[PDB]
């Protein structure tokens, strides 16, 4: 068995290999990457996502959102408080102030004991989750934009034409913006290229010991956990590494800078934070070892999950016992 410890593996492809996507996710798989939940891939030093990120500030953040915490520092939840528009170059300028900006530090390291002490005394503003792509058209390889579709998979997969699209978001970051512990809709992929600025650190919990996860989290938020029984699938709740370690929850982290792709692998749940500003642009994906991953995932029908569109015909087709009640959730 490959990577039996499930530790991050990060990846070098050539040129060559950075032709076929498919194939190189199949290729990390074959050599285990996929136990630790999370790898990185370098892109060859050939590539290139776009010629330049210096025409980008006008882009707009309809709904910046506030990240106010609640709780302890090792284990809060977070809501997401509503501002007022803004545009690129205006959320640098603000990420840059005195209230924002990243603090003095001596290395990642001391950066994370920062975050982990301080994050809940302050609720830095995230641009997140804005439809849209930086990848230039010309760019053939790993252009996120032009992946193959979740839709094409399934019917390819199980032969079964649905509607649904599937397209790419953008993320504008600053210190302290965070991302709470979660798995992909219907237990998916991701994939995320960090364009430009600051660093993202990422916590992950191997696919096969997540469950250890989600009874801590019923432990430490026990009125969620009545309230609903996947309210991971809220993406509020932030559990800290001191916090996994002391309840022996086996994971990983690992830091992503600018210039690199990490790729989440179906049913790992992760987490993590932002150094700085920073833009990244990430979209979900499939492949044909997702499946029985999609047809068991676990569903929020409450009503807090509300997702998009495309959600509806997976759950359809790969969970028809679940899908009159996941519905009236999202209605
Ligand atoms: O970058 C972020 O805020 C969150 N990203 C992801 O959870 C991802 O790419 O799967
Ligand atoms: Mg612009
Ligand atoms: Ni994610
Ligand atoms: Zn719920």
């Amino acid at each position: 068995a490959q990577n039996p410890n499930c530790n991050i593996m990060i990846f070098h492809p050539t040129k060559e290999e950075f032709n076929d996507f498919d194939k190189y996710i199949a290729y990390m798989e074959s050599q285990g990457a996929h136990r630790a939940g999370l790898a990185k891939i370098i892109p060859p030093k050939e590539w290139k996502a776009r010629e330049t990120y210096d025409n980008i500030s006008e882009i707009l953040i309809a709904t910046p959102l506030q990240q106010v915490a609640s709780g302890r520092a090792g284990v809060f939840t977070q809501y997401h408080k509503k501002k007022k528009a803004m545009t690129v170059g205006e959320y640098r300028h603000l990420a840059n102030s005195k209230k924002y900006q990243t603090p003095p530090h001596q290395n990642f390291e001391d950066l994370e004991r920062k975050y982990w002490k301080n994050r809940i005394y302050n609720s830095p503003i995230y641009g997140a989750d804005i439809s849209g792509s930086l990848f230039d058209e010309n760019t053939k390889q790993w252009n996120l934009g032009h992946l193959g579709t979740i839709q094409d998979l399934l019917e390819k997969e199980c032969g079964v034409v649905i509607e649904g699209v599937n397209t790419p978001y953008l993320y504008f970051g600053m210190w302290k913006t965070t991302f709470a512990w979660h798995t992909e809709d219907m237990d998916l992929y991701s994939i995320n290229y960090l364009h430009l600025g600051e660093p993202k650190t990422w916590y992950v919990v191997p696919p096969e010991h997540g469950q250890r996860l989600e009874r801590l989290a019923r432990e430490l938020f026990p009125g969620s956990s009545r309230g609903c029984g996947a309210f991971l699938r809220h993406k509020v709740a932030l559990i800290s590494p001191t916090v996994l370690k002391e309840n022996g929850i086996p994971f990983n982290r690992i830091t992503q800078e600018a210039g690199e792709f990490m790729v989440t692998f179906p049913y790992g749940y992760h987490a993590g934070f932002n150094h700085g500003f920073n833009c990244a642009e990430a979209i979900n994906f499939a492949t044909p070892r997702w499946i029985d991953y999609g047809k068991m995932a676990s569903q929020c029908s409450c009503g807090e999950a509300r997702v998009t569109f495309s959600m509806d015909a997976f759950v359809r087709i790969l969970q028809p016992e679940r899908y009159d009640l996941w519905k009236r959730g999202q209605d």
